[PDB]
């Protein structure tokens, strides 16, 4: 069963001496009088306006949505009658903190309704006569999740900000009959800077009208508490409007929250302090606070292991993130090479290992042991990593894929060792499988060398969105053919015994026996001719789905996406390795920029000729 | 160890009755009447504003650099003060001279930064009291190398021309009190004019900038100096502008510099006469002082073997290089059919010798010595050439590959007859071998014919660019398969005697015998499939690497490049051989044009109707 609409000029009301339809014309037309003599029959019968009577079936809403959903530019003289009468009446649930009952639009409330009609004088009105602007409205319409609903945090005022309301922000921020406090919150836990951040998108012009509203609200707040500061406040995720804009991804919000200058007042306010500047050479110490690896949740740790959002990569590039991760790089590329040079000897003892075995004894002995240390010593290795990212690969599947990679490497080869010290066979093909994933496991060591990164990380998304597709649309019909041909030939002894001809006649060099015995030479002719049309036709699919990426894929994304890689490495290598934690070591220098202030900063040296002869005229 | 800004509002200083950092204050605020009672203790103590105490640590900045960058609204009033105790001071080493002794900003002015922060009364009273404009600044920084760096020539007057300081520039070149010489020099040894060709880059308007500036330089060097002129100061590289501005290949400043026009007075300072214009025709005389082929070191031969810069093709396209070089080959076109006879001839008895050896021991002997003398002429060619253009092979790896298949195929012939002279075999295969590498050596001379060269010059590049990557990523896991496969089948007696299967099964004409006597049919199968995957991947990213350019690519560059290739062979074919030097034939004609100025020039008759008719009305 739908849910009914909290109004309609049709659909006037469900019920799930004036009477309640009459209270609802007469509020709809916004006539004043034919309000009177009710204040008489409701002191006669002893009723109130927010009662079970007059009040809507399923939504519970009361008169005064109505009433507000009916401004005839943007006025009702309804409005202050029905105060005055509900005033008159005593009653303890007040018309004016009406909340709707129902679960579709749970709390909501005639002051939100009241904004969204964007009449200054109404909410004007409600707030001078005893309203609260800290009645959350937290029906499920209300959050966020897929279909129509809207989610703006819930509150008067975030709902204020949300729709460029500037004057009615004003309005309610210092009106000294009830005071809008700034830091309050949501059910869910957020608060208004963090609506912002929830509410924005990826187009250029809605993030700076995001842009613009939140510096707007961020001065204001400058203005009126300036004790507390509402950047650091966390949700109940326990995360920054920046960290929650990062876990988000969305890019031109992260990019103005990051970089930002307020010059004369509201200075301290603001993450980006200008050092010295020079024709095209600039320095500027950037703010890294909250941002710095160091730290228990970094922005670094949740866009690496907490987003999910294809634009991710796109977050990488822009400093003051790629100079930082570039330093860290540098710190980290020789243990990164140790690393490498202790998979590489690894790997040539294996390869030893796998040709003379089934002073000889003696170093066979001693590839036998070392093969066995090294796949427990991988094999603890990646146990801890995926204690540590529990939820990685239902965030990305096409990233951590390299992991699983050296994970199913570590335990086949254990299993393949373990199966040798069991007396019974097959542990050679398990060991030559081993090394086989292993020789094509020697690929995320080429992250570490731009060269082959560059060429490199083009290929694996595409190829694993539609190799699969292609493998598993071409196998089942492979069997059904096979089925065909071994239900018609009853060669051709067993099902897979003709599947494999079918799939080197395929490749072309395996030949498939046909039959001229039997009489049914030319309806095995004809539908083999049948198989490879098809094969073409759905070979010629994958083609044309690989053009549509040779045209639409753009450079600029390989560079992106090589260095978000870069930094998929380098978190997880700064981390260290589980028999030895690591001392973390603190990023950024500590100094005083402000007043008794005193932040870590970060200095960049950027230089661009474009702006710099931009500015030059 | 990073090193320091040179100023900061926050990092004040290290260190590597008033106080070093109260001056310090005083200075950074602007306030000028806190100085006093300081110069009757810089009596007291005998101390000096550039000495050791109150200087910077490391980068040991006078106060004034100081006072220059704290400039409001362009002016400080701290400067006179400072500039009047210090005349009171009498200090030897002037404050006024004072240069930074830092290594990473070494001999840095304080007139430099005055430059920076553009504030032409500042300049003007450092000037006024004393400066020296002969101060160059040789820190690493201001030169020119990778990374966060400006490099302008390192003079001030350099400075003033970099950044668009017209009324500086006027103001510093002819003040009486000291004349800011125009000739003056770099410490690596170029000019004002070498600075701004080097400053400049490939951008329509920025080019136009630095143009507008080099005009206006010129014009008040003309004024100025004109017993000296500019054109030719050759710098340490021994470079004009034109030829520096060749080397680096900087395309739009070339094309002003080479063709350029001021009519009245400013016209001996020219490269373009105009003879007489008909219609949509027009005969204009260009010079071709410094830039034919007779001189020493012209353009041409620093564009053949010097740059290293794609844009190098369209170099050459513009006139009046493309029409000198046809001139140039249709003198050398017959001596180039020569070359081409020859090389025929010497392959034509090569392969008659290949066929019958191992009268026709008379022929046979014939061919024999003619092969053997043709080779140790060819090789001496090839010698020759090699002392000639040293580093040409990391000047172009990509275009003297043809030069190292000459080199090749004489000395393998060489040595396959060598070997024939020996009693050891294998003589044969080095003569195969150096027959089929001449064979494909038969493509060079493509270059002579329009109709293959300009079908024939877009292959090389993008196939030598990605065939070699496919290759050799195609190779290591061949290698591997082959090892897994010996493994796991103890045919397949040898690693190579498994990979030659799978290379002619990759094919797929040459099969590869799998096994069913072992019990591993399925692994093996399922190896091979394996196989057939992940070539195919490559395959298909084969595949899309090449259809990025077929996208990429624009016909006019394959016209560019082909007479670029034309160039390429005409400077080499116009030095001669090695065995008989060779006059040059001198270019253009010798006539009068100035005033008793003498030039030579050449004519081109140039026709554009598209430019003819915007003059229409």
């Amino acid at each position: 069963q739908e849910p009914p609409p909290m109004e309609s000029p049709f659909q006037r009301e469900d019920r799930n001496r004036f009477d309640r339809d009459r209270l609802f014309s007469v509020v709809s037309r916004g006539v004043p009088e034919e309000l009177t003599g009710l204040l008489e029959y409701l002191r006669w019968n002893s009723k109130y306006l927010t009662d079970s009577a007059y009040t809507e079936g399923s939504t519970g809403k009361t008169c005064l949505m109505k009433a507000v959903l009916n401004l005839q530019d943007g006025v009702n003289a309804c409005i202050m009658p029905l105060l005055q009468i509900d005033k008159d009446s005593g009653n303890p649930k007040l018309l004016v903190n009406a909340q709707c009952t129902d679960e579709f639009y749970q709390g909501h409330s005639a002051l939100h309704i009241a904004i969204e009609k964007r009449s200054l004088q109404c909410v004007k009105l409600l707030v001078e006569n005893g309203a609260d602007v800290h009645l959350r409205a937290c029906g499920r319409f209300f959050q966020k999740h897929q279909g129509t609903c809207f989610y703006f945090g819930e509150l008067p005022l975030s709902l204020a900000a949300c729709t460029k309301q500037w004057d009615v922000v004003t309005y309610l921020l210092e009106n000294p009959h009830q005071p809008a406090s700034l830091e309050a919150t949501d059910s869910l836990g957020n608060t208004v800077l963090h609506a912002l951040v929830m509410i924005a998108d990826n187009s250029p012009e809605n993030s700076a009208l995001v842009i613009h509203m939140y510096d707007g609200l961020l001065q204001m707040g400058a203005r009126l508490c300036p004790t507390v500061q509402l950047e650091e406040i966390s949700n109940h995720q326990g995360l920054t409007p920046l960290k929650l804009a990062a876990k988000e991804g969305k890019i031109e919000i992260f990019r103005h929250i990051l970089q930002r200058e307020f010059s004369g007042p509201y200075q301290p306010l603001s993450r980006k302090f200008t050092e010295w500047c020079y024709g095209p050479v600039r320095v500027s110490l950037y703010d890294l606070s909250s941002v710095d690896s160091w730290e228990k949740n970094s922005v670094l740790e949740i866009i690496a292991f907490h987003c999910k959002s294809p634009n991710r990569h796109r977050m990488v590039v822009l400093e003051p993130l790629n100079k930082l991760l570039q330093e860290k790089w540098d710190r980290l590329v020789s243990r990164f090479f140790f690393n490498f040079a202790c998979y590489l000897v690894y790997m040539f003892i294996f390869t030893v290992v796998a040709y003379h075995q089934p002073f000889g004894e003696s170093m066979l002995l001693l590839g036998h042991i070392l093969i066995l240390l090294g796949g427990i010593y991988l094999l603890l290795g990646q146990l801890w990593y995926f204690w540590r990212r529990r939820l990685f690969i239902w965030i990305s599947f096409m990233d951590s894929y390299f992991e699983i990679l050296f994970l199913l490497q570590a335990l086949l080869t254990v299993l393949s060792q373990v199966l040798r010290f069991m007396e019974t066979e097959w542990y050679l093909p398990l060991l030559v499988l081993s090394l086989v994933l292993g020789w094509l496991n020697l690929l995320y060591y080429t992250r570490g060398f731009q060269h082959t990164g560059i060429y490199s990380v083009m290929i694996q998304k595409v190829i694993l969105r539609d190799l699969l597709r292609f493998l598993l649309v071409y196998l089942v019909f492979l069997f059904g053919f096979a089925v065909a041909l071994v239900s018609l030939s009853r060669p051709y002894r067993s099902i897979l015994d003709a599947s494999l001809e079918l799939f080197k006649f395929t490749i072309g060099m395996g030949e498939l026996a046909f039959q001229e015995q039997l009489r049914f030479r030319g309806v095995v002719l004809l539908l083999l001719l049948a198989y490879v049309l098809l094969t073409y036709v759905l070979l010629l699919n994958m083609l044309i789905a690989l053009m549509s990426e040779t045209v639409n894929h753009v450079a600029d994304n390989s560079w992106s996406i090589w260095k978000l890689q870069k930094a998929i490495s380098v978190l997880e290598m700064e981390n260290g390795y589980w028999w030895c934690r690591r001392k973390k070591h603190r990023e950024g220098r500590l100094l005083k920029v402000g007043t008794p202030d005193e932040r870590w900063c970060f200095r960049v040296e950027e230089v661009n000729w474009a702006a710099w002869e931009k500015t030059l005229p």
